[PDB]
């Protein structure tokens, strides 16, 4: 035989429980620290992906992000992954063919490509897809029993990230000072919430060959708070031009924003330090944990 990394027995038994047989090519992604991550052909001659919860704590999460992956389905002028099965062991959702909107290959440190810049379809319907996102009734939210906070919770979640990384790690005291001086800064910060995706970049939207924005994928962090969550890789990938025209086409496709959003936008950015050190802490891996420490020790 040919050792090969994916275990197709134990695939296809578990895929199989489900009411899913696997038939023909799949493929692997297991560096998802949560997750491991199939793609697999199924005998609706169809693609399906395959998301494996690793772990109990993992699992617990999958019920909440069926229901908000239900509301959001007919709410959306744009897909998102259609979880026909969502149980403890798997969830599995026929694919979006559709690309993302990067591509990288699974450990690289560097993607192969990103939609360009200068992509006026791809900034546009981004811009109004995301309007669109933040659309969606709070009410509905709520009676899908998504996580909620408020304008006072959303600056009372930051203010507590932070102070955890001041707990467990050794920060600059300038970026301290920043996020201090930001978390007191009152114009800076929204006077209400909105739906919002939580990990929305590149990575997690799809494009049609026209790079028209098609789709959105990995919810795990969608809840009701802040705005700007959802526009910080924007300025990240796109630069502060990239995030001028968003805010334009956003406002005008119905996009509630504030004066100081722009300002609010880049500190949210700032920010990311405090979440993927968390997530280095989280994780308990080294490597991560290296490189989160290293960077909250530098100055920005
Ligand atoms: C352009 C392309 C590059 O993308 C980015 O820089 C985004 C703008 C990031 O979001 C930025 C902006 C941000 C707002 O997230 C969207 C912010 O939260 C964040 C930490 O960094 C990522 C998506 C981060 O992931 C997020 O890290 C979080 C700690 C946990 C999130 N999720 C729950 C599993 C996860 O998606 C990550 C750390 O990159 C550096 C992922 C890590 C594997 C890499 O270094 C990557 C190879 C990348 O540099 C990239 C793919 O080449
Ligand atoms: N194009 C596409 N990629 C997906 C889909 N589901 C998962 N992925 C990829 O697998 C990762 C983990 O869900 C994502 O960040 C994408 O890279 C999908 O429906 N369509």
């Amino acid at each position: 035989t040919v050792v090969t990394t994916a275990d197709t027995s134990q695939l296809y038994a578990l895929a199989a429980r489900h009411g899913l047989k696997l038939h023909g090519p799949l493929t692997v992604n297991e560096l998802g620290l949560d997750y491991r991550i199939v793609i697999a052909t199924v005998d609706d001659g169809r693609r399906w992906v395959l998301r494996i919860p690793r772990r109990a704590e993992v699992s617990a999460k999958v019920e909440p992000e069926a229901r908000v992956l239900a509301m959001l389905k007919n709410r959306l002028p744009f897909a998102v992954p259609d979880w026909r099965v969502a149980n403890a062991e798997l969830v599995a959702y026929p694919m979006l063919e559709d690309s993302t909107a990067m591509v990288i290959q699974p450990g690289s440190s560097t993607p192969d490509w990103v939609v360009p810049q200068d992509s006026e379809v791809f900034a546009e319907s981004f811009a109004t897809a995301l309007a669109a996102l933040h659309a969606v009734p709070i009410s509905a939210a709520v009676d899908a029993g998504m996580l909620i906070r408020t304008p006072t919770q959303a600056r009372q979640k930051v203010a507590d990230d932070v102070d955890r990384v001041r707990r467990e790690f050794v920060v600059n005291d300038k970026r301290l000072h920043r996020w201090q001086r930001w978390l007191d800064d009152d114009s800076s910060w929204p006077d209400f919430s909105v739906v919002v995706h939580g990990d929305l970049y590149v990575g997690h939207v799809l494009i049609d060959n026209t790079e028209r924005v098609s789709g959105m994928i990995d919810w795990s962090e969608a809840r009701v708070d802040d705005p700007a969550i959802d526009m910080a890789a924007h300025l990240m990938v796109f630069g502060e031009e990239g995030l001028a025209k968003l805010l334009l086409t956003y406002e005008a496709a119905g996009g509630r924003v504030w004066p100081r959003l722009a300002h609010h936008i880049a500190e949210r950015l700032a920010f990311g330090a405090v979440t993927y050190a968390l997530f280095a802490l989280d994780s308990g891996n080294e490597e991560y944990l290296a490189a989160a420490k290293a960077q909250l020790a530098a100055a920005e």
